[PDB]
């Protein structure tokens, strides 16, 4: 698993959404460098515009990228379930708002790192900060604790993601996810730690369509040498 991401990854990402009913599509592509735990990704809304705002759809849009130091190899569930891959689910709760919950399967398609997710979101008001477009175009840097679950022979995620508002205000988008291994070959269950997560934003001056430039670094930690 570990010895597909030793150098610059291809990745390719499909989503298809539908929330309250406004559905879209987006394609990524760009690369990823686990080495330095380095995303560069570029992604069209396929479908005209994006009908919700692109911070919220961040986290949808490949853990395997993070960088785990090498006394935390031993801890790294998502690079030990390639190139088969895994599931990932989520549920998201925005804060007195909606919820997206989202099923994806991230795995290699030959030499590239394919996510492909479907998202359902429900529930939205239609002026809050989500479907009300109030949300800034940026992001934040988060605390990913990663916890085993032995039984499911995966891991679990918990976590609250940031969402800064127009006027200064925050919405929380409380983050409750799964993994799950696709294929049957023995994967890492890692002792507790997290993700150290952050990310910026921007948009490509030649681009017409709707769109989000992304890059980002993940490195793992909290877990003490020896």
């Amino acid at each position: 698993g570990e010895e597909l991401f030793t150098g610059v990854v291809p990745i390719l990402v499909e989503l298809d959404g539908d929330v309250n009913g406004h559905k879209f599509s987006v394609r990524g592509e760009g690369e990823g460098d686990a080495t330095n735990g380095k995303l560069t990704l570029k992604f069209i809304c396929t479908t005209g515009k994006l009908p919700v705002p692109w911070p919220t759809l961040v986290t949808t849009l490949v853990q395997c990228f993070s960088r785990y130091p090498d006394h935390m190899k031993r801890h790294d569930f998502f690079k030990s379930a390639m190139p088969e891959g895994y599931v990932q689910e989520r549920t998201i709760s925005f804060k007195d708002d909606g919820t997206y919950k989202t099923r994806a399967e991230v795995k290699f398609e030959g030499d590239t790192l394919v996510n492909r997710i479907e998202l359902k979101g429900i529930d939205f008001k239609e002026d809050g900060n989500i479907l009300g477009h109030k949300l800034e175009y940026n992001f934040n840097s988060h605390f990913v604790y990663i916890t085993a679950d032995k039984k499911k022979n995966g891991i679990k995620a918990n976590f609250k993601i940031r969402h800064n508002v127009e006027d200064g205000s925050v919405q929380l988008a409380d983050h409750y996810q799964q993994n799950t291994p696709i294929g049957d070959g023995p994967v890492l269950l890692p002792d507790n730690h997290y993700l150290s997560t952050q990310s910026v934003l921007s948009k490509d001056p030649n681009e017409k369509r709707d769109h989000m430039v992304l890059l980002e670094f993940v490195t793992a930690a909290g877990i003490t040498h020896g």
